[PDB]
């Protein structure tokens, strides 16, 4: 088809675990209802709300470089489906999302500023987690 590499996309990350028993917790609830909701509405959130489309965003080699993709849409779905055992698993996924941005992009890029601002807010919000 193409004369320059355009890339391709993996299926989005899994968002449910059919073997996992349900275990609801206060911190997981707070993560879904307060932390993620606050992050989602931040002015710089939109690029992180859905999986990277390597083809449409013209980032052909994105999924060569990023072996563990992550986005806020996926994190939201994982919280909704009770995929996470604890807050730390969720936090790890946020960390994977931000660090993927830092890995793929150059330190001076606009997208990295946006990720850094979101990460700073995230770190503030996780200090609110209930006992
Ligand atoms: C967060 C996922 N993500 C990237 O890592 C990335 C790199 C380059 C552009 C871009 C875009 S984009 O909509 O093509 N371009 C810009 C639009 C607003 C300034 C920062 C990036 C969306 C999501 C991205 C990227």
């Amino acid at each position: 088809h193409h004369l320059v590499p355009r890339g391709s996309n993996p299926p989005p990350p899994e968002t449910s675990n059919p073997n996992k028993p349900k275990r609801q917790t206060n911190q997981l609830q707070y993560l879904l209802r307060v932390v993620l909701k606050t992050l989602w509405k931040h002015q710089f959130a939109w690029p992180f709300q859905q999986p990277v489309d390597a083809v449409k965003l013209n980032l052909p080699d994105y999924y060569k470089i990023i072996k563990t993709p992550m986005d806020m849409g996926t994190i939201k779905k994982r919280l909704e489906n009770n995929y996470y055992w604890n807050a730390q698993e969720c936090i790890q996924d946020f960390n994977t999302m931000f660090t993927n941005c830092y890995i793929y992009n150059k330190p001076g890029d606009d997208i990295v500023l946006m990720a850094e601002a979101l990460e700073k807010l995230f770190l503030q919000k996780i200090n609110e987690l209930p006992t």
